[PDB]
């Protein structure tokens, strides 16, 4: 939670184009948002380049701006969670508020190579909330420098074909340098 206390839309200061095109995008899209639309955006991008933090911010600003409750989670830590508590076998608390929420951080989901158990936690995640129109955003690394598509055929590597797609008629893509 809070190596991002700091985290704002405001703190926020871009310094390449990227960043600034990112943080447009961001701002109107917060403006407009609505529950109802299931619309989201995916962060790209090399590390410790404040991905997360703009996930964060957008995910405050969106309830200082309209009052609703996201969540945060790291994609392995979520997974991790619900695995343990799936087969424990009593909760089905803690999934159903998961993926029934308005704003989803799902942080990192993907980057790294998910075992069959992981990759099925994810596609059953990221069916529902694309099924019921609820809002996701994303963040995820990619590497190999110089974009679209490849950046999709990278992320199916180890998402899946179908979880990749889906994740494309519901975010907006944001590469950020
Ligand atoms: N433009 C920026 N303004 C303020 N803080 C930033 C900015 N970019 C990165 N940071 C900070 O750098 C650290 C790493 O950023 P992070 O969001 O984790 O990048 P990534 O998620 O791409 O790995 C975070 O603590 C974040 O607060
Ligand atoms: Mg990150």
């Amino acid at each position: 939670a809070k190596r991002y206390w700091n985290a704002n839309l405001d703190t926020y200061h871009p310094k390449n184009v990227s960043q600034n095109r990112a943080l447009l995008t961001i701002r109107v899209f917060v403006h407009n948002f609505n529950p109802e639309e299931g619309k989201g955006l995916t962060f790209v991008g090399s590390p410790g380049v404040g991905k997360t933090h703009l996930a964060v911010a957008t995910l405050k600003a969106i309830y200082e701006k309209k009052g609703i409750r996201g969540y945060f989670f790291d994609t392995k830590d979520l997974i991790f969670r619900l695995k343990h508590l799936m087969d424990e076998g009593k909760d089905t608390k803690f999934l159903k508020t998961v993926l029934n929420s308005p704003v989803l951080v799902l942080d990192d989901l993907g980057s790294e190579r998910l075992s069959d158990w992981q990759r099925e936690l994810i596609s059953y995640i990221i069916t529902y909330r694309y099924n019921n129109l609820k809002s996701t955003i994303i963040t995820t690394n990619y590497s190999l420098q110089r974009s679209s598509v490849r950046i999709s055929a990278d992320l199916a590597s180890r998402l899946g074909e179908n979880v990749v797609s889906k994740i494309y008629e519901m975010n907006e893509l944001l590469v950020i340098k």
